[PDB]
């Protein structure tokens, strides 16, 4: 029964305007998690770029996005820094 994390890592290319997934949580919002104000994978898009690659599941921690650090940063920061990435997204997150 207790918690794990496993550390995984997934190329992502946008085949149209998304990375097909959408974020929840950060620094000073409604935490997806109760006391854990990291940033979580909450919806990956059917037939969208996350959800072809394959690799990331909904729940995912984001630990980082083309090596920006995910982890102390606000939902907006966030939201921030997914619009200035380009079509290539190289996702780490910590699975739980």
């Amino acid at each position: 029964g207790p918690l794990g994390s496993e550390v995984i890592q997934a190329l992502i290319f946008k085949d149209d305007g998304s990375l097909g997934l959408s974020i929840s949580g950060g620094v000073g919002s409604s935490s997806f998690k109760s006391g854990d104000d990291g940033i979580f994978v909450s919806k990956i898009a059917k037939g969208g770029p996350c959800d072809n690659e394959g690799t990331l599941k909904i729940g995912d921690k984001i630990l980082s996005v083309n090596e920006i650090s995910f982890t102390g940063i606000t939902h907006e920061k966030a939201v921030e820094i997914l619009k200035n990435q380009d079509s290539k997204y190289m996702v780490v997150v910590e699975r739980s």
